[PDB]
């Protein structure tokens, strides 16, 4: 998160920290959020050989009683996910066991309404990602408020599409989601409407988020069968 503030500890108890293994390099990290006691929603580009999820964290370098370090048994990547265009960048992780409910850990379910969210309003995003181009991932959970932009503002991303994706962050400001914030939720008035997907290496906003409304049938289909 660039240009944001430190979150009040444990104020977003659905937030998930992901550590992803691949066979030929060191660990990488993403965000995510718990929508059922045994399911986390994140981005498909965060997939790997194996993944561990930490719930209940604020400072990720200091172990505490609120932590729940949970095993993932299966990864469900969207079947049409495209590694070139990055269309359909969404994934569900099934946890081996259900998480415990505490003050620091709980689910964020969707409302029944599935309406399209137009440009103009302010929303909020959170994560442990880098706080600058030459800076490291934050030790504490950070957050920032950003504007939903007209789709023309993301035209330069040649594979962007308005009906699949949100365009997030005023280009006149530095505020933005960045590397390490992948898979985290964008909340508009307390409802999750987007998922951090990608942007520019130099951090100039806006960035591109998956539009959740469009994938609601697929999400329901996975959860019902599992
Ligand atoms: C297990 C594999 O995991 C990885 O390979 N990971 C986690 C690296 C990775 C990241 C990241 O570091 O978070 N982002 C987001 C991203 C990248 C670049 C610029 C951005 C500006 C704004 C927001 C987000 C931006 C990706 C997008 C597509 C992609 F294929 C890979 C990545
Ligand atoms: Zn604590």
């Amino acid at each position: 998160i660039i240009g944001g503030t430190e979150s009040k500890p444990h104020s977003r108890p659905y937030m998930a920290y992901l550590e992803i293994v691949t066979s030929n390099g060191p660990s990488k990290f993403c965000g995510g959020f718990l929508i059922r006691r045994n399911f986390v929603l994140t981005a498909a580009h965060c997939a790997g050989r194996s993944i561990t999820v930490t719930l209940g964290a604020h400072n990720i370098t200091e172990e505490e009683d609120t932590w729940q370090k949970l095993e993932v048994i299966k990864q469900f990547r969207h079947p049409k996910y495209n590694t070139s265009t990055l269309h359909h960048d969404i994934m569900l992780l099934k946890l081996k066991e259900k998480a415990s409910l505490t003050l620091a850990v709980g689910t964020l379910p969707f409302p029944s309404q599935k309406n399209f969210v137009p440009p103009g309003r302010m929303c909020r995003v959170a994560g442990w990602g880098r706080t600058g181009v030459l800076k490291p991932g934050s030790d504490t959970l950070q957050e920032v408020k950003l504007r939903l932009m007209d789709p023309q503002a993301c035209s330069h991303f040649r594979d962007f599409d308005h009906n699949l994706q949100l365009c997030v962050g005023n280009p006149r400001k530095t505020k933005s989601a960045f590397k390490g914030d992948s898979g985290g939720p964008l909340l508009c008035a307390g409802v999750a409407q987007g998922i951090v997907s990608y942007g520019r290496s130099d951090a100039k906003p806006p960035a591109v988020f998956t539009r959740i409304s469009h994938y609601r049938p697929w999400i329901n289909q996975i959860l019902q069968a599992n």
